[PDB]
């Protein structure tokens, strides 16, 4: 069938879609599709070019109030500018400096605000499902569904660690901490990256 209402959504909304870039977009809910016990979601983009979307792969162009937000959630957040989706690992709190933690579908780990979030409209029952890397995937389960035990390494400036790069251990240096994120120097390359204080690249986590 064709519907004009589906729940909130309406037919000629403005919304956010996920193109097969992995990035999202504005663009216009032109229809809205059941097959069966399925939904599908026509978006005209605003270039013209459209996509069939399942419900999952498109987002509300608004920033959701702090209560609508768990660990778990799935939303888009920018990404440092694309907007790329991702999961929720933290809500604000004095420890994070009321910041959400965002875990990309890439891997990609960043504290963001309110205003750099958009909820996904129809998630999937287990958020993470539609996580396309398997080993991110499951890594996402498990964060989730342990939370909010979560187990960390205590790391300082200046602490020497091996850090995990294309699958090999390589000598690093802590240079700085923010909250659940810590950045490593890669000691040959002279190039920092942020990674989660939980993340098994960070050899002590691994082991
Ligand atoms: C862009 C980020 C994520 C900082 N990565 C890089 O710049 C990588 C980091 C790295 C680590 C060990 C050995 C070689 C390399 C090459 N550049």
């Amino acid at each position: 069938e064709n519907l004009y209402f589906q729940g909130d959504l309406i037919v000629s909304m403005r919304i956010l879609g996920k193109k097969r870039t992995k990035t999202w977009h504005k663009g216009t809910l032109i229809a809205i599709q059941t097959v069966g016990p399925g939904k599908k979601y026509k978006v005209k983009f605003d270039n013209k070019g459209k996509s069939l979307l399942s419900g999952n792969h498109i987002a509300y162009d608004y920033h959701p109030p702090a209560d609508k937000l768990y660990v778990g959630s799935r939303v888009v957040a920018k990404y440092k500018v694309w907007l790329y989706a991702g999961i929720v690992a933290e809500t604000p709190n004095v420890k994070n400096k009321l910041r959400f933690l965002i875990f990309f579908d890439d891997g990609y780990a960043s504290y963001v605000t309110q205003s750099e979030l958009y909820p996904i409209c129809r998630p999937l029952k287990k958020t993470w499902e539609d996580i396309e890397d398997i080993s991110c995937r499951d890594f996402i389960e498990e964060y989730v569904t342990a939370y909010p035990n979560r187990p960390m390494v205590l790391l300082k400036s200046g602490q020497l660690i091996k850090t995990e790069w294309e699958g090999t251990w390589w000598k690093s240096r802590v240079e700085e901490v923010d909250g659940s994120l810590v950045r490593i120097l890669f000691l040959d390359d002279k190039r920092c990256e942020w990674i989660y204080r939980g993340s098994t690249r960070l050899e002590p986590m691994f082991s």
